[PDB]
């Protein structure tokens, strides 16, 4: 299959991580952005090659011995998501910039991140077009139809779905104007429940994942603003399940059961970009 | 050129990081153990290869954004191959990680359950002891607050080469004697909790100029050893145990505290246990 486009021209490299063997390319066809992502190993497939002969260049020798290996087609996936057309918010955040943790209070949201965020964020459009099927129908593992207390729990589009190891689903809520945890009052208590007990039964179903191998949270100051709830497998160091934005929903369920005015009143911990305009808002307010 | 042996039969894979995209494979030969990472890519090539006609397969499409899997040519499909021949029980130890399984504990089930085995497995802290009486690794202390009630001590913790403050890792023990874990806390540890918060702070913008909006300060629940410890990192250094799953930051358990101070005597931690720990087993029948 052909790309969205015709010919791609490099106009600069958004992002290089040679530990996560991932790469950020911005680049002109019309602006689009392509993520090219090494596939991590599959356990089966491995051990079928190092039965045989494979083609091997050794680098160095010792006990430790380095080779060069060059794999047939079924082990070189590379996870390739195309943003186009991409727009400025895409090509911004995209780009490491040093992060900087900053503490705001309820005051501080009600006074400058809300009406930040309603001067706008992005397009959800994709969520909607999950949310109403005009989009990734045949990927829905789990669906509570309920417009008020439903979801839909689809794998995420960082999901290769090749291996359990990297096992994470995101469980997109059908209700409308839940932009983050700090929307969150008593009366999403229903919801939240269907999404941590209904959740994790699906990924039981489907995948065979008992609930105890599975880290169920919410993002603070998530990538956007219609509550969703990721279900990644325990042992993946799933980028994101730092303290410093995870929030577990049996958590924020329990602590809605004590405090109702909970997510309204109480200080939230997280980091942003050094570029940032609200870090700089939040920072001004603050001194 | 070739392989150090003849045939693999693979017994276990020892680890796993689908992050990192390695894999850590123990096989029988002729005892081996192999080690396959997928290499990072190189700007040049890549770019090369987007300027052409790329064999590429759709996973889906929703709106602007689709996903494809793509088969590049040889020069983009190096795995760097380590090969450890022959191989020890004890590079099997070091290189073998533990399934783990998460657990919601209850203010009850530590009372009745974590607490009572805690209690039977007679645990030394007494290397603890030794920095606190400065009996070892005096020449390590950034700073000591020496109050024996709300002091403590900040030691660099020992992984921590000190050459770089990108991977910056501080540790800060209490003089205080009595403080288990998360579980012991009380609002009449508050004074404490805010001196190691804003004199560890203090003290780590004097001695290496890293301000606090670059510190990660939390505690560990179910900690390594029973006396409680904070930890100071910096933001930029993602290494696990800064993971919701263990870590707890103290700005968040000072509030707490002033809001409810049975907070963490009543509410329900959550954590992760290796699935041979005799404690999860324990805590796993108490709630079925
Ligand atoms: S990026 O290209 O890394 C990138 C951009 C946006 C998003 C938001 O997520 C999705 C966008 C479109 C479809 C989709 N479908 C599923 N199943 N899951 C997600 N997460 C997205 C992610 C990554």
């Amino acid at each position: 299959v052909r790309l969205p486009f015709s010919g791609f021209r490099l106009q600069k490299v958004l992002r290089e991580s040679a530990r996560d063997k991932i790469i950020f390319l911005h680049g002109k066809v019309e602006d689009a952005v392509v993520i090219l992502e090494k596939t991590p190993f599959q356990v089966e497939q491995v051990a079928q090659l190092l039965t045989g002969s494979p083609e091997l260049q050794l680098q160095f020798s010792n006990i430790y011995s380095t080779y060069h290996l060059f794999p047939p087609r079924q082990l070189n996936d590379v996870k390739t998501t195309v943003v186009y057309p991409a727009t400025e918010k895409h090509l911004q955040k995209y780009l490491r910039q040093d992060l900087r943790l900053i503490r705001e209070t309820g005051d501080d949201y009600r006074n400058i991140t809300l009406p930040h965020l309603e001067s706008q964020s992005l397009s959800i459009q994709w969520v909607y077009n999950i949310l109403d099927k005009k989009a990734e129908a045949d990927r829905i593992v789990f669906e509570n139809p309920d417009p008020s207390d439903g979801f839909v729990l689809i794998p995420d589009l960082k999901w290769n779905q090749q291996q359990l190891d990297d096992l994470y689903l995101i469980a997109i809520c059908h209700r409308r104007g839940i932009r983050s945890l700090r929307d969150l009052t008593p009366e999403h208590l229903p919801l939240l429940r269907n999404i941590l007990h209904q959740g994790q039964e699906a990924i039981l179903q489907r995948y065979r994942m008992k609930g105890d191998h599975l880290r169920v949270y919410l993002h603070y100051l998530p990538s956007y603003y219609h509550l969703h709830v990721h279900f990644t497998a325990l042992g993946f160091e799933a980028p994101g399940s730092g303290v410093e934005r995870a929030h577990l929903l049996a958590e924020v369920i329990e602590n809605l059961e004590c405090d109702p005015r909970h997510y309204q009143q109480r200080t939230l911990t997280f980091a942003l970009r050094a570029d940032d305009p609200l870090l700089k808002l939040l920072q001004e307010a603050q001194q």
